[PDB]
């Protein structure tokens, strides 16, 4: 297994002027030919021409339109194709090749393959190399000549990146199509698409240059018209970058293609996007609400990277975060636009903190920018995108809009027609810098720690006030644990957004301010503060760490009812709870521990109860973040705050505390979950297919909150709601009175009403087998069961294995059942999974990453499922450098 180093980066030996493939799709094959226009680098040394090339049949190789000879002139070891540098030209030359590949077979989906009835690439970040020869990284930009044949019936509507330059019939039922695409690009941008395809088209005219460009979204036939708001998304998309950033996009036409087989969420192919259709396809009728948040994003962030990974693009593979950290920034900032709800932002921070943070403490903790890499497939982590992202929104926290849309100008600028590293794009925000710090001597070497060190950085605060100074101190200190990657770790820039709310008035006391925290600690003081402040810290989210408010709940509370940011507000709320459940959680523990026959637990905070009950009262306040509200913490947040987190007993403590709060609130739960449905469930632009209100949908999320929150308390007569919500029009509404009934009898009958409901639509059928995996019910092993005999069988579609197996590993109780026959199922499903998809065996490892901060006992259980995993000898190397990471081996 070679280990690529970052610090190992230097050019290639040879150059690739002109890629000319001739890609031939026939009934059990495809053919392959392809001509390289190659050249002699600066950099060479003599050595052997190597290329990538995986899994590929040589018909035959060739230099300059001479035969190449086995053994002699090239070995070939499935891996690579070595030529023999003394057969190797000294100038300017053609290597060309024609091999053979299977789509058909091809269940990796990873180079060409077949998805339902349509042919689909996907080469990001090392397919290529599985379609044909190439020096398959990044910076080697070359042109593409490229020209496929099908059978016409079959393959009607033919797609590769550029312009389509010739359309042609060929004898036999076949045609062809030549795509032509004179600027560079790196061989992961690389698409082509084949089958019956119909399509939404329509025309967008740029806001300078006022270009028309053609907008075309592809699907099946039979879900053509879900395709529309992907449409709408495509066009906001191109409006907000031309009116946040000035960018227009540059090509006549582009195309979204959705398919049913598909790794990720989608790929940004040069003009020719490519969608899973669970991030393209969407109907008011047949999907859940979720979908349409999805969709504005995965359309948004793949159009993005038209600058921010196509136009300008990476050196090497360890500057990922570069094009992946930067484009989920910017799709954030089109998304808090688009929304207009606080529940954008506050819903990224939830993810981070959750996900990310459990990264960054686990064995597989690395920075943003990692030092090494085994397998690439690996790579695209919730660290690399979300706190990528985190770092990238930094600079604009840091700079303003002002300034850092400049040094944003300076990066595009700059880098446009060539490959880039981090440390340029820094280079352009340092410029920023200067000019608004008004000084040349800043600088922002310090602000590259971001990228290097990993780690959560824990920011702690200690307060004071002189009441007849009217002077206010927040003292503050950084540090971050030492991990495998930094013995040694250094202090970080960290940005603290801060506010100093009035607690007798609830008003701000202070303008805008941003703390730039540069040292371990640092105090900062303030003048003319008439009273005792409550400070208002990391207003936003303003940098990805653990906050320590040091705060009195009393204090928290105000913040909660009082200050101006959601985000404090939504946190002074989580620290409230995770102080509550570490409590009740060492009360849980101690008596289970003791055997204890009795024993007391400290009730819930009666005020902030007050408060919650104060806010969900208020009208002007937003339905997403009341949802926010009345939601204990994340499970996998939570598991950052304790040690040999034993599963059952925080099960207890949620339990407890849930009912602590409904005991009180279950009425006002009640009135809410009424009164809200006119409003929520509105049908006036239902059969609009445009026409999407996120207010509405955060209305109808509030809703389904309270119904659950209602149903696990057996509010009276609560059925009789979750009958008529079964009802409803919307899925969110049918498919979550699926999800409450699991604690009543009627559980199995409306099984069957929402499966019938759903079976006939491919993306709703999925959203169903989540509802029914992440169900509350004591029976869910066995319902898993049914579900694999009657409606998974053995697909090979992730968005299949995904939808019965990820959402059943949330359940606390269940899945981290005491036997470990959770962990032999999913480890089952990994292996099986793994002998035709590496790539989404790997992502079905989530559930371990937490594995060595369980009880003991539970730890004990999942390494020996993961050794297990590791014993198999037909492991991947993707699993296999997976969980040798993981397990620390
Ligand atoms: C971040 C989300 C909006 C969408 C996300 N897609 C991406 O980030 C794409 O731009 C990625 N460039 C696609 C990709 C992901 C993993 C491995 C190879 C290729 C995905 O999950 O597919
Ligand atoms: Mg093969
Ligand atoms: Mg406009
Ligand atoms: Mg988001
Ligand atoms: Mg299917
Ligand atoms: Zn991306």
């Amino acid at each position: 297994p070679k280990i690529h180093y970052r610090k190992d980066y230097k050019p290639s030996g040879f150059i690739i002027n002109q890629v000319t493939l001739n890609i031939n799709i026939h009934d059990q094959e495809t053919i392959v030919r392809s001509v390289l226009d190659m050249d002699i680098s600066k950099h060479n040394v003599g050595e052997d021409l190597v290329f990538d090339g995986v899994g590929l049949k040589i018909n035959e190789i060739s230099i300059n339109n001479k035969k190449l000879v086995e053994g002699e002139e090239y070995t070939y070891d499935n891996e690579f194709l070595t030529i023999f540098s003394k057969f190797v030209p000294k100038s300017k030359f053609a290597f060309s090749s024609e091999v053979i590949i299977h789509p058909e077979t091809n269940y990796a989906l990873t180079g060409l393959y077949k998805s339902k009835n349509i042919i689909v690439s996907q080469c990001e970040a090392t397919g290529f190399r599985r379609i044909t020869f190439f020096i398959d990284r990044p910076d080697m930009m070359a042109k593409y000549d490229v020209t496929v044949t099908a059978d016409k019936e079959k393959y009607p509507v033919l797609l590769s990146n550029g312009d389509k330059v010739n359309e042609f019939e060929i004898p036999g039922g076949r045609h062809g199509a030549r795509f032509n695409d004179p600027p560079l690009k790196p061989c992961y941008l690389f698409a082509v698409v084949a089958g019956d395809l119909k399509h939404l088209s329509a025309t967008y005219i740029t806001k300078y240059t006022k270009k028309k460009v053609e907008l075309y979204v592809f699907s099946e036939e039979k879900y053509v018209s879900k395709l529309q708001w992907a449409l709408e998304c495509l066009k906001k998309s191109m409006a907000f970058d031309e009116d946040y950033f000035g960018l227009e996009y540059d090509l006549s036409r582009l195309n979204l293609v959705a398919v049913s087989d598909f790794n990720v969420g989608a790929m940004e192919n040069k003009g020719l996007n490519i969608f899973n259709a669970n991030s393209l396809l969407a109907s008011k009728k047949n999907s859940i609400d979720f979908s349409y948040a999805r969709i504005l994003t995965v359309v948004g962030h793949e159009y993005f990277h038209q600058y921010t990974g196509n136009r300008v693009t990476l050196r090497d593979w360890f500057q990922l975060t570069l094009k992946e950290g930067l484009t989920v920034h910017r799709e954030n900032l089109f998304s808090e636009e688009m929304t207009k709800t606080v529940t954008t932002r506050l819903s990224h921070v939830d993810l981070l903190r959750s996900v990310q943070f459990l990264e960054d403490s686990s064995p597989l903790s690395h920075p943003i920018r990692p030092e090494s890499y085994v397998s690439m497939e690996n790579f695209y982590t919730t660290t690399v995108y979300d706190k990528g992202s985190e770092v990238m929104r930094m600079y604009l926290t840091i700079l303003g809009e002002e300034y850092y849309k400049k040094g944003f100008d300076i990066y595009i600028k700059k880098n446009d027609g060539n490959t880039a590293t981090c440390e340029d794009f820094n280079y352009a925000m340092e410029q920023a810098y200067k000019m608004k710090k008004a000084d040349n001597s800043a600088n922002l070497n310090q602000y590259l720690l971001w990228f290097s060190q990993s780690g959560t950085p824990h920011v702690s605060f200690k307060y004071n006030y002189d009441a007849e100074k009217k002077q206010y101190s927040i003292h503050v200190n950084q540090y971050t644990k030492p991990d495998e990657n930094q013995k040694e770790k250094k202090p970080l820039f960290i940005p603290i957004s801060v506010g100093l709310i009035n607690p007798e008035n609830g008003k701000e006391m202070i303008s805008q301010t941003t703390l730039e925290l540069t040292k371990e600690s640092d105090t900062f003081v303030f003048n003319n503060i008439a009273v005792k402040p409550i400070p208002s810290l990391f207003r936003g989210f303003s940098a990805p760490v653990y906050i320590e408010d040091q705060l009195t709940d009393e204090e928290r509370i105000l913040l909660l009812k009082y200050d101006s940011d959601a985000f404090v507000r939504y946190n002074s709320c989580t620290n409230i709870y995770m102080k509550q459940i570490l409590m009740n959680y060492n009360e849980f523990l101690k008596a289970k521990n003791e055997k204890l026959e009795s024993f007391q637990l400290t009730p819930v905070n009666a005020q902030f109860i007050d408060a919650i009950k104060y806010l969900l009262e208020d009208p002007h306040a937003d339905a997403g973040f009341k949802s926010y509200i009345v939601s204990l913490p994340q499970d996998r947040y939570i598991i950052n705050f304790v040690s040999n987190l034993d599963t059952d007993v925080l099960a207890d403590t949620k339990e407890y505390i849930y009912k602590q709060i409904g005991d009180k609130l279950n009425d006002v739960y009640y009135k809410m979950f009424k009164s809200l449905e006119a409003k929520a469930d509105d049908l006036t632009y239902f059969n609009d297919e445009s026409h999407v209100d996120f207010d509405q949908m955060n209305m109808r999320t509030l809703r389904n909150t309270l119904l659950s929150l209602l149903s696990k308390a057996q509010y009276p007569n609560i059925l009789n709601e979750i009958i008529e919500h079964s009802k409803s029009p919307y899925p969110s509404n049918w498919l979550t009175s699926l999800s409450v009934s699991a604690y009543f009898d009627k559980y199995f009958e409306l099984y069957d009403k929402t499966y019938k409901l759903s079976k006939d639509d491919e993306l709703l059928l999925q959203e169903w087998l989540k509802t029914v995996s992440r169900s509350d019910r004591k029976d869910i092993y066995e319902i898993l069961k049914k579900l694999e005999n009657e409606v998974l069988k053995d697909s090979k579609n992730p968005n299949d294995i995904r939808a019965v197996y990820l959402p059943f590993t949330n359940n606390l109780r269940r899945f981290h059942d005491i036997s470990g026959k959770g962990y032999k199922l999913i480890a089952e499903v990994i292996t099986k999974t793994d002998k035709f998809n590496p790539m989404v065996a790997t992502q079905l490892c989530e559930p371990f990453k937490l594995w060595n901060k369980l009880d003991t006992k539970r730890q004990e259980l999942m390494l020996n499922e993961m050794n297990t995993m590791l014993q198999e000898p037909q492991i991947s190397n993707n699993l296999k450098e997976y969980l040798l990471r993981l397990t620390n081996k």
